């Protein structure tokens, strides 16, 4: 799974963030380089093998002035080599960059069976 | 004397971080109802509430920038401008200004103020 882009749990807070597996560190763990530059060891069970976050996934969308809310991925777009998510909330859609989309513990848990490593 | 109506820095249970808000109710036995400056509300134990507004000078804090970037820094100034509070935060010998909604405390940072500023 080394070099693959994933969505993984940051241990200290239960949230799942996009990043890449850089190394297999053994004991069921892998080194992760997160898209924000942070690094840590994550257990295979806490790594979802999906890039991009799939359509119809319930996510946490991050706005300006630290505001965040739940919504559903209804689109993917590529623009100048960057990924954007079209997130639906109360029948309307807004575009969010890859760095503005995360999963809560419960939202991530929902993808474990189909996308988890373990 | 009651702490109800006072502006504080309180722990949000789900992540260990401390945020500015106001105590709205004494819900008995050392717990209080909190209205946070972002509009969120919950019950917080007195021991997890810091009685300080503004966050004092020389406090180690977590400063929030744009595009979700955050870092540790030390409060070296307080400024009132157009009726609003700003914190001058020092990081590796340089200072930047942050609004009240861009300054929080981690679990360890808030724990350090419990003995001097905590309620319970
Ligand atoms: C008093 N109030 C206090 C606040 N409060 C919370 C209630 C529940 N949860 C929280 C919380 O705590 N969070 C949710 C909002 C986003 C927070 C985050 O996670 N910030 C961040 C900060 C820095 C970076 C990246 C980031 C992004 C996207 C990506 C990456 C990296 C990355 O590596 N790949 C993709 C995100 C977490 C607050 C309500 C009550
Ligand atoms: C892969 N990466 C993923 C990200 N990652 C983390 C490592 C440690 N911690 C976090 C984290 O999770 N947080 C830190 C950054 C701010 C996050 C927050 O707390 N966001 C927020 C969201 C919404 C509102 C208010 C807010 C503000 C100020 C105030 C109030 C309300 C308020 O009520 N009074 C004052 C803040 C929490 C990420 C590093 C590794």
């Amino acid at each position: 799974f080394v070099g693959l882009r994933v969505v993984a749990k940051w241990s200290s807070n239960g949230y799942f963030y996009s990043g890449k597996i850089t190394r297999d560190v053994g004991a069921g763990k892998y080194k992760l380089l997160f898209d924000d530059g942070y690094e840590c060891d994550v257990l295979g069970k806490d790594i979802l093998l999906c890039d991009p976050i799939p359509l119809d996934t319930e996510v946490t969308a991050l706005s300006e002035d630290e505001y965040f809310s739940a919504g559903v991925v209804k689109g993917h777009r590529k623009e100048s080599g960057e990924l954007y998510y079209s997130i639906e909330k109360e029948g309307q859609r807004k575009w969010y960059k890859r760095m503005a989309v995360i999963l809560s513990l419960e939202q991530g848990n929902r993808l474990r069976e189909q996308y988890g490593l373990g």
